[PDB]
């Protein structure tokens, strides 16, 4: 293949996307994990999709990727460091990873990148009136250049990355949860779904 | 009108130009300023011209603007809390703002947003080998509303507005401005750059 151009004045529906997805990522934590948040998710950077370990963190990094199986296909990775695996993991169990992080832990882990994941997909469909499937996660921990290495698996690689910097803060607590996430879409049919969403937004001038 | 295209894959593009602003930015500060500072950026995202004056927020600001009359054209416009006005003030001036943001405070602002403003458009026009003529940045301090009027005056309304959030780290010392960043720049001139860039 699909065609790589754009018109440069539809690149505002990237960032209206994005917001969009923070908005049910919020919904989907109180929903699913009776979290109550606020989300700020913020495009950082736009890079190639090898550069990505570079931009992840230096120690050991928690990671989940999904499959897109719909436009705009690619992957998405969610990552996260120490800290935020912390904070996560005892919210979520009602128990202190003081001791070392025990199965009640991880597992807490790897659903939380699911409800986050999820909601953030799930709020660029509802936008788009679209289903977007997503393939199981799959899930590493391990150092950046390891997390890229699995992450870049059967992935073009001439691919737009979009990187975003998630905060998640959680309301009347201290608690707040640090997220680094990499869109990797297929940059044609990206293209193509932007295009439809600008194709939507202008019939509303027909109402 | 006609289409305005960009590459999907040169959005890198975009983040890259911005980091050669940054950095020139920096080298700016030590040469003209004698300040030795990280210049960071922390977001970078669209928005339609009319919704800038969301991205600002309330009560009164301070902004830093200016219209280019040379290609790329258009306007870039910064933006800045009245306390971060002051911590430059105090930096450059060596004197707290707490007797007064005096001549000499608003004198010292002024050619911080000198070298920030230059320092950013010149490493952008630099890299796409464009030179721009342009005048001291205007500073005011108002409303949201009444500078985004302002800034927005001949500005079309379907430019593309790229927004940046920089922090201004300077150090040893735990001073750092906040400035949000609006570059509108006319939308067929900048395309026309990009298509013509490769580093
Ligand atoms: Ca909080
Ligand atoms: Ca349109
Ligand atoms: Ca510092």
């Amino acid at each position: 293949g699909m065609p790589l151009l754009i018109d440069i004045r539809k690149l505002t529906l990237i960032t209206r996307l994005i917001q969009d997805g923070a908005e049910q990522v919020a919904d989907s934590l109180a929903t699913l994990a009776g979290v109550d948040a606020a989300v700020e998710i913020k495009s950082l950077s736009f890079v190639q999709p090898e550069d990505i370990a570079t931009e992840m963190g230096g120690g050991t990094i928690y990671s989940a990727r999904v499959r897109l199986t719909e436009p705009p296909y690619g992957v998405f990775l969610m990552t996260f460091e120490t800290e935020t695996a912390a904070e996560i993991a005892e919210l979520m169990t009602g128990s202190s990873v003081e001791d070392g992080f025990t199965q009640l832990h991880e597992s807490a882990l790897q659903e939380m990148c699911n409800i986050l994941t999820s909601g953030f997909i799930d709020g660029i469909a509802n936008t788009l009136n679209a289903t977007i499937n997503m393939g199981t996660p799959t899930v590493v921990q391990d150092d950046a250049t390891e997390i890229a290495d699995k992450a870049l698996s059967h992935v073009r690689r001439d691919s737009l990355t979009i990187v975003l910097d998630s905060l998640v803060d959680i309301k009347e607590s201290d608690v707040a949860f640090s997220l680094r996430i990499f869109l990797i879409p297929d940059p044609g049919s990206f293209v193509h779904l932007i295009d439809q969403l600008d194709y939507d937004t202008d019939r509303e001038t027909h109402i």
